[PDB]
Parts: C-alpha cells; structure tokens; sequence
C-alpha cells in the first residue's frame, strides 16, 4: 500500500517540503528529481519508473514523454479553470475575495488537464509568500492526500475543465509603484503580489529598485516619493495619502541580491536618520516594528519579524538587546515567537554574500547568533520558551533549541542541518543542546539526514515538546495558556531552583564555552579554510542561480547502488 512517488520541482522549496514529509512520513518514498533540463527528467522517470508523479512547483512545461507515460499530476495555485503562470499574483492584484489551488493532469495545452482535486479557501490581504506559504500549502497538501487514495482505488476518473480563464505572466508595468498615484492600500496591494518573487519595479531617489515587504505608516506624512526615515535599514516612503515602510529591495540589475533598503540606496541616504522606537515602547498607531517586546501575565513575549527569517549580523544584536532588557523585567517566562511565516533560518547569507569579505561577515554573524543562544543559555532564574509559529531551518532550528521549551505550530517544516549549504558544521550551540534532547545516535542521525522533518516528527522524536495550534494566533493563545499555567505551580519553582544551581556552576559554564569553542574552530575552516563549498553554495543561492544537478540526497534515482 506504499507508493514510489517522484517530485519534479523548479526547486525543492517550502511546498515541496512539506509535501515531501506529508508523503514519506505515511511511508511512501519520495523521490526528488529538480527542474535541470528536459532531458534529465526523461531520464529520472525512465530510471525511477515512479507509480505517479506530482509537480509541486514547476516553472515550465513537462516533456510529453514522461507525462504521456507516467501519470503526472500539477499544482496550480488558482481554482478550477484558472489557467496561468502568476494566479496568485493576479488574484492579491485583483483583491479577490475567494481564491483556491487545483491539483490537475498534465496536458499539452498550458494548465488544462483534468482536474484531480480543488480546494477553495478565502484570501488575506497579505503577502503572496504567506499566503502560498499557509492558505495554498494546506490546500495542497489536502488535495494530494486525496489523489493518493483516489489513485489507489484505483476507478478514478479526474474531472474535464469546463470554464477556464487565462492570466498572463505579469509584465513588471503592472506591479510598478507611482508614488503620486497610488494610495497606501494599493502600494501595499503591489509588493504583496510581487513579494517574495519577483518584486515591484518602482524609482526610489531616482533609482530603479525592486520592493519587498511593505507596511503601512499612520503617523510619518511627506512628500509623495521622498523617504521621510530611516529604521533597522528599512525606509519610509510618501504615498499619495500617507506613508510605506519598505524593508528590502534590490538593484534592477540581474544576479543582484535582495538587501535591506539602506543597503541598496546606500549614500543616496546621506542625511536621512533614524526614527528608533525601542521594542518595549508602546504605540497606538500602524507603524513598522521588526522586534517587539510585550508582557502578559508574567511572561515577557519577543517577536521578531526578520524578513524570510535570515537574520543579519545587526539583526542578532538588535534581538540579543531585547533578550538582555527582558532578563531584567519582573517576569516569570520570556518566550521567542518570531514571526508568523518565520521562527529563524539562521545567519542572513544576504548580507553575508553583500559584505566586501563575505567570510569575515560570516564570522560576524556567526559569533552574533551565537551570543544570542548564549545568552538564552546563561538564564538560571527564567523559564525560556522557543514558539515556532514558522518553519525554522539551519541555525535557527538550533537557536530554537537553546530553549528551555520549543513548541511549533502544526504544519511546520524543520530543517535541523546545515549540510545542504556545502559542509557547515553548524554552531548555535548544537552540540550541547541535540545529543541533550536526543542523544547523539539519534542525533548524528538527524543531522546527517539533509531531508525536513515535521514538526509532527521532531516531536515524536523528542526534538521539540509539543505541536499545537493550525493558524498563529490560535498557537499564541495555546502557548500561552501552557506557560501561564507553568509558571503558577510548584514544578517551576522546583524547575527553576534546579536550573539556577546548574547555570551557575562553573562545570556547565565550561562545558558551554568549550561547545562554542569546538563549533568555532570547525565553523572557522568552513569560512576560511581550503575548501571553499560552503562560499560556493551561498553564491548560487543567494544569486538565484538555476540548479545543473539533482544531488543523490534528493534524487535516490541518481545514486549507484539504485535498482
């Protein structure tokens, strides 16, 4: 009753990893073929000879060979009959009400197979990433399981497309933003549907730039087009009723690197200054707040909304203040939440690749993340929580862990490794905190397995202590009520006393410092050292470079001892 199952993806990203878990964790195999060329995917179904195939992301057509062959099955983020490259992108620029994802045959004729499956759901206004991210995985996950037992039964007949639209791929004229024109709802409307990928194309001080990640701004008024202030290198830009914050952007320029804003503008900024607001003050407008601290019923809660959850050297240390004024304040717990789409994906390989030495960046960022675990580490008198609301990859799967409690919404993706970006060893404390949680057998295990895990499967495996909650606030809320009644019995204060004698013994300080000592050392030759893979895999990620292997970790079709 298991099935060999091969992925065809542009790349194995968020939606084809959490399929990957749904799927291999009911004890299918998966096997991934990446998105190289047509001739390689006629050669990884002839040597997988899979019983289906699923494209979860695809950037253009399948050979009719395979698909003619192999049932082949193709995720199109838009309802039955919509047709189309950019749907999401449509849809958000169009405000549709409702929206949904099909799971469709493949066919000659672009997006017009017959339909296996469809979910509807309604849209927020929000980022496209989000929305795929949450709304459309969750569709798509439902509608794959479907198939899978529809294929099995085996009298299945999919459903011919009836109606059907067709929308373009959307030219950058459409997403471009005009600061005269354009109210904030509908700067707000643009970035969205261009964000993460590709972007909305607009001129900020006369330069043509890329937006990512917009919010809006009550209180900051300007001249439409003028950036009225600077903060946590995000700017704030005159709309044609109000103001925009835009953390990121990027040279209209191909192969260049999506960089907070005041990374890009650069000395077109001489003159603006910053606008700080601490993340412990409160406010009683919309604004834009990357860190913010808030207390409730004694347990002190720090969001971070670090964009795609890399979290840059200035970043590290900007969290690391926060964690140090919460250390000081009448609380029980300090819970890291960071933000909904995101816990962490560790060091910023962004701002690392953009550094004039990307191995003296990394060495910054490195030693900053790992301050910030240090510093969780060394609390004796305080319960830490790490809530996951988002995935979490690389060091920040890690940082997580430095936690007293690691709790993860349902639905999120770990990925507990750093392999998949050339031989990192990794630091954030890892070797203290996995084999504490684990052991080392079951923890060399997991991080020498370079596939994602559940949070469904870290939990069973001890990794992290419990899953709960199907959207944010519903986990927030469970979470909270978790710790709230923790902190009120006598297992804290048993727990606490505990943990304050072991936190301040010179033994377990020791054997601190000399975990970050030896990840160090290691991390040191990873950076500096002869080899030079890891500066080599950060390139063509960072630079979106297309893929020209499928390594044998995802493709089992591509290894020697296959039969």
């Amino acid at each position: 009753s298991h099935m060999r199952i091969l992925f065809l993806s542009y790349r194995f990203n968020s939606l084809s990893q959490r399929l990957y878990c749904e799927l291999t964790e009911r004890e299918h195999e998966v096997s991934v073929e990446l998105d190289v060329h047509p001739d390689l995917t006629v050669e990884a179904a002839e040597l997988y000879k899979p019983d289906l195939i699923i494209a979860p992301f695809l950037k253009r057509k399948i050979p009719q060979e395979v698909w003619k062959k192999y049932k082949t099955l193709i995720i199109h983020p838009g309802p039955p009959g919509d047709r189309g490259p950019n749907a999401l992108d449509w849809a958000i620029m169009k405000g549709e009400r409702i929206w949904g994802v099909t799971l469709l045959e493949a066919s000659e004729e672009y997006d017009a197979g017959d339909v296996w499956a469809y979910r509807t759901f309604p849209m927020r206004f929000a980022r496209k990433a989000s929305i795929y991210r949450n709304e459309v995985t969750e569709g798509v996950v439902e509608c794959v399981l479907e198939a899978l037992e529809n294929f099995e039964r085996g009298d299945f007949k999919p459903t011919p497309q009836k109606e059907h639209w067709w929308n373009p791929k959307m030219e950058q004229e459409l997403r471009r933003v005009d600061w005269e024109q354009d109210d904030t709802k509908t700067v707000l409307r643009k970035v969205y549907a261009s964000d993460s990928q590709p972007g909305a194309s607009s001129k900020v001080l006369g330069k043509e730039v890329l937006l990512f990640n917009a919010y809006p701004e009550e209180e900051l008024k300007g001249k439409p087009g003028e950036v009225l202030a600077l903060r946590d290198e995000a700017v704030c830009i005159g709309t044609r009723d109000g103001a925009v914050w835009i953390t990121h952007m990027r040279e209209r320029k191909k192969e260049s690197i999506k960089l907070p804003s005041a990374r890009v503008l650069g000395e077109f900024l001489k003159g603006v200054k910053e606008d700080p607001i601490k993340p412990w003050e409160k406010v009683d407008f919309k604004t834009y707040r990357e860190i913010l601290y808030e207390e409730e019923d004694g347990i002190g809660f720090i969001h971070f909304n670090f964009y795609n959850g890399a979290m840059s050297t200035e970043q590290c240390y900007r969290l690391l203040e926060t964690i140090k004024y919460a250390k000081k304040r009448p609380v029980k717990a300090i819970v890291l939440l960071g933000s909904e789409d995101f816990f962490s994906n560790g060091m910023n390989l962004n701002t690392i690749e953009n550094a004039e030495s990307p191995a003296d960046e990394s060495w910054r960022n490195i030693n900053a993340i790992d301050d910030v675990c240090e510093e969780i580490l060394k609390t004796p008198d305080k319960l830490t929580v790490a809530g996951m609301q988002g995935n979490a990859g690389f060091g920040g799967v890690f940082l997580a862990l430095t936690c007293d409690l690691v709790f993860a919404r349902e639905g999120v993706v770990l990925n507990p490794h750093y392999k998949n970006f050339g031989n990192l060893y990794g630091s954030e404390f890892w070797t203290y905190t996995l084999p504490k949680r684990v052991g080392w057998e079951k923890g060399k295990e997991v991080m020498e397995n370079r596939m994602p895990i559940s949070s469904k499967k870290a939990f069973e495996i001890g990794l992290i202590d419990g899953v709960f909650g199907k959207t944010p606030k519903e986990f927030r809320q469970r979470l909270k009520e978790r710790i709230k009644n923790f902190i009120n019995s006598k297992d804290f204060y048993e727990f606490i006393e505990k943990k304050k004698k072991e936190r301040t013994s010179g033994e377990w300080l020791e054997e601190i410092q000399k975990c970050r000592e030896h990840e160090l050392e290691k991390m040191k030759l990873n950076f500096y050292g002869f080899d030079t893979s890891y500066h080599i895999a950060r390139y063509y990620f960072v630079r979106r470079k297309p893929h020209f292997r499928t390594p044998p970790y995802l493709a089992i079709h591509r290894r020697l001892k296959f039969s």
